[PDB]
């Protein structure tokens, strides 16, 4: 069951930061995109989602203070063998056909927290 | 796709959009009426995003009367009076992307019955 | 007694679905009215309120995008002897007098939660 | 949006937000003589639907709990909110323990300073 | 520093911490009672962060009864059962750091009081 | 000036990403620290605060799943002449003296949001 203060990096080096998970299962966090061929790289995008045991969904709105890519991604997946294995779907604002929804597979590995006693 | 809208799919399942925030954040609930899926006829919570005509929304299949140990995410777009969606359903305890169920839902808007009193 | 993911059905067949109770006591859930003659039947309405031990309040906005009945109900009650005993107050939009506010008593009995291992079955 | 409502006792309802769903959020200061939980802030939730309103206060905060909850039901009419309220105590056994009455709330005009000084 | 903890400073002002999330997110209210200040004896909203003994919280001096057109931010720490803080107060329309007001507040905890009834 | 979806970068290359400002003035966003000689660099941290015309406070909790620096910063400042001018205070968990609270001045300048039509 994926927990609050967790971070998950995919094969493209994109990271999901889970900042909270309610007892209700409601997930909150942010996402840095580092995938080649995708705009909206390097800056934080908001995340909402659900956790139910090892099942997870999470979706990112591709709009923030620095860059907007006029789109939304939803990942559906499961926690298994220390990684989140997901199928994702990307929809573009102004789409008119299902063929324009891009599909793919992301697998996320957990990062371990580097702890400093001070900002320095 | 604004606050206080409802959308019914080819199976007669309804998404109730309670609010859409300025930030795009979606809040609401969902009634499944699709044959061959459990968790029918009672409301499940929805979160998601709206960005113009693009929408994602996802349902946690646990409520006060029935839990089905799963989550559905819908990805799609509003166009020509309908939300065209692709959905993925994941079961708690899954070990393979082959256990994730996929389909397409077409959501048509409900027209409101307005009464002056309860 | 009153907790997250408990369902409560009154003498008329209406159901409060308590989804969540925060550590703060904040209640979120859903209401389906099934009360004979009343409008806005068999369609879910949002709920907010408070739980404090056996004390509960919860209020339903009778507006969703399918059916709207131009009103708000507030229930005030307590859990005791395996039931929630409530007094409710229903206000209609456009009211001009306290005399137009409708009141009654709802007794809510618990329903147990059904567990399935999948949505497929 | 941001608004303040004061009743016959000088109890003040502070509405901090109203969603487009009509969901109400804010806080409340009780000044009613005889109740405890006076003159400190308590959390508020409710609904607004046209001229109809409900709002309810949990009587627990960092300094004082009174082990109870109040729910107000009413309507906007001639620049005021006319309400019926019901108050339930935790541990109650009977509807006879549910205290009910009426409150009228007038809008509080916002006193603008340009400094905390 | 926890949910439903009350803190009163040398000037009689109280911090009412309503909630602290597992994340460290702080919500609550503030009543100012300090001589020489506007916006006294009505509740203002508080946000901030707790991280072990480290705390920040900040008050917008606007509610629908009295606004003072300013914001305070406290930075401090829980030490020997008290919170020691340095505060900065900024007024709307400021053009110099010299117009920001600074001081020190030491906040003492008050045990939460329990009445049987209301 | 200070609004939903405005980004603000200080003299050290640290960016405040304001995601939303409610009607009430409640600020929600993200921060990426890029300042030479600090921990918790190049990873986003959560922001809460208040906006009241040109007055702003915001505070960053130096904890995420990749890196924690056991501390919190609060910025107090005002938008003026295209810039947010701020004084900041940095408190480390387990401090025992106000002497241990570090301070400085940050000047944040805004970027124009870029619109890419495709991701």
């Amino acid at each position: 069951g994926v927990q609050a203060l967790s971070a998950w990096t995919n094969q493209s080096g994109s990271t999901l930061y889970i900042q909270s998970v309610d007892p209700s299962g409601s997930l909150s966090g942010y996402y840095i995109n580092r995938a080649a061929g995708y705009g909206c790289q390097n800056t934080p995008y908001p995340v909402t989602g659900w956790v139910y045991g090892t099942a997870i969904t999470f979706t990112v709105l591709w709009e923030n203070a620095t860059e907007s890519c006029n789109s939304i991604t939803a990942w559906t997946g499961f926690y298994y063998q220390g990684q989140i294995t997901t199928l994702w779907q990307l929809v573009i604002n102004g789409s008119t056909s299902t063929g324009q929804i891009i599909s793919g597979e992301d697998i996320f590995k957990p990062s371990q927290q580097k702890k400093s006693k001070t900002l320095k």
